[PDB]
Parts: C-alpha cells; sequence; structure tokens
C-alpha cells in the first residue's frame, strides 16, 4: 500500500531531491515513513516534514537515513533522471 | 601556492568526504578557504572549520558551496574513491 512519490523533483532543489529519493528507498524497503525514522532513531513527524520538503536536514541526519537505507549518502542527493541516466543510458 | 588534500577520506566519513572535495574543487578554481567562504557568503573561519571537520553542516549550505564551486551537491559527498574508480576504471 506505500505509495511512490508522483513526481520528478527539480534536480535544483536538493530538499525536493531528498525527499524523491527517501521515499523511493524506503518504499523499496517496505517502510513506511515512521519506520523510517524509527530505524535513523529521528522523530517519525520530522521525517514526515522532509519527505515535504519543511526541512534544512543537517549532515548527520542525512547520513542516519542512508545507513538505515543501505544506500552511499550521496546516492540521497543524486537526482533520480541522472541516476536512470547513469544506469539505463 | 594552494594545497591538496594530504590523504584519501574515509569513506564512511562523511565530513571528512565533504572536507577532501571542497579543497579539491576549490583548489581546481584557484580558491582559498576564504575566497571560498566569500563566494558562498559564509563565514572563513566556518568554511575553515568545515574543512577541519568541524560541523554538522546544513544542506543549504552544502547547496551554497556547490553552487559556488558548479558542481552537482552530490559530488560533494561522493568519496575521491569512487569519483576516481567511476572516472578511470
Amino acid at each position: 500500500k506505500l505509495t511512490l512519490p508522483a513526481e520528478l523533483p527539480d534536480e535544483q532543489d536538493l530538499r525536493a531531491v531528498l525527499a524523491y529519493n527517501m521515499r523511493l528507498f524506503r518504499v523499496n524497503k517496505g517502510w513506511s515513513q515512521e519506520e523510517l525514522a524509527r530505524q535513523c532513531g529521528l522523530d517519525r513527524t520530522y521525517v514526515s516534514a522532509v519527505e515535504r520538503k519543511r526541512w534544512n536536514i543537517a549532515l548527520s541526519n542525512i547520513e542516519k537515513m542512508a545507513a538505515a537505507l543501505g544506500v552511499a549518502a550521496y546516492q540521497l542527493l543524486l537526482p533520480p533522471q541522472e541516476r536512470l541516466k547513469l544506469m539505463t543510458n
């Protein structure tokens, strides 16, 4: 029932890029927002707001989400358009 | 006279990875720490301390350094070992 991002993010909008990627990766893991937050030791309200681009998130919290999601931190800031471009073209 | 990083960073240490990359890219541009700080509208003391891994830097400041350096934000978090691996292997 876990839904993916509806639209591609502006590649320049780093918050939008992060939010897209967080949601894509957590959904691939079968994780709700709440579950991702529990995995990182972050407040579920905070994680949900990050996905709505509300917070100037610190590097340490990027690092924790990336560790919980099992990806390199830089993959959270890599626009999905670029990832796909590299992956399939 | 602008010197490059002395050692490769621990790829897991995101602060170390950022500091390596900031210094590599700014040196490629002919920029001191002070100059990079002026380019981003950041305090030179703060930029110098980021390169010594002292600060839990926010996403907005990552974005500003990346815009001043003319690179994608995610390249600041991409370990130089990986970059080289992709670039030449």
